[PDB]
């Protein structure tokens, strides 16, 4: 869908500052800093899991830019493995959010944090 | 959300990209330049969906900034109709992609896209 790669670029910048907001406005939650209820959290880990599958098909051959690393594309079932692992984790967030578990909802999103890190650790370019 | 208004402008604006390439990556299929795959685009639009709810409540009061303008929140009514009456637009295409029906697909597609311009007119600035 992507005319050129700074369009993927932008897509999947987009989609990550997306996923970065929906995932990181639970961390008061998580942290028992603002309440817990159970149906917003659902909602919005809902969203947070049909944005968390966005972002990897807007990294396709070629789409070198942005903050991606090259090894993106050079070991790409490496890459694959990082982010089907992320989105298997997001799924724990959502059966912890979907059963309104809060202690399970606290373990989930530190895996999921965690899985976030491993990623930018091997594939995303330093500041 | 958002720590500072920058924060809400960001994300709406990411939320914006997002629409405009689930939205406008399906512009080939409704003239028929690319095949029209009925589950492929049932998928593609549940996720336009989603995505289509998403800038709103980014535009929440003093997040003046970015291409809005001023009058979002000088008339809040008028422009809730608008997102409103854009997301009813959205429930047709989505009627229409559920039916894999390519005739009404066509026509909810253009009507979604009049509803992207008229809020434009009225509520983003100019380049
Ligand atoms: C888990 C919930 C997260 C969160 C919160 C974020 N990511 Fe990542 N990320 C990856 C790569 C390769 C990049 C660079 C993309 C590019 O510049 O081309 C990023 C970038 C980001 C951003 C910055 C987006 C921007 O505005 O430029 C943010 C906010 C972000 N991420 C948050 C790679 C991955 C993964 C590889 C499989 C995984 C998993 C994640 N990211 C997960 C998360
Ligand atoms: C219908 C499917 C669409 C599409 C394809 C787009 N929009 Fe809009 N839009 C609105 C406002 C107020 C802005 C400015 C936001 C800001 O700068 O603070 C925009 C902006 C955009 C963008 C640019 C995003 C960016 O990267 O800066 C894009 C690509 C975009 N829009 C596409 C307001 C509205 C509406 C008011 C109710 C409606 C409806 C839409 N937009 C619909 C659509």
């Amino acid at each position: 869908q992507f005319a050129k790669p700074e369009d993927a670029v932008k897509y999947r910048q987009s989609a990550l500052t997306l996923m970065a907001s929906h995932f990181g406005r639970m961390t008061p939650v998580v942290k028992g800093q603002a309440p817990y209820d159970a149906a917003q959290i659902k909602a919005n880990v809902e969203v947070l899991k049909t944005l968390s599958a966005l972002p990897w098909a807007a990294f396709g051959p070629g789409t070198e830019g942005g903050d991606a690393r090259p090894e993106i594309w050079s070991d790409a079932a490496s890459f694959k493995q990082k982010q089907q692992a992320f989105q298997d984790n997001i799924v724990k967030l959502s059966a912890a959010a979907d059963a309104g578990d809060l202690d399970k909802l606290r373990a989930a999103f530190g895996d999921v944090g965690a899985s976030c890190k491993a990623c930018h650790d091997a594939y995303e370019k330093k500041k």
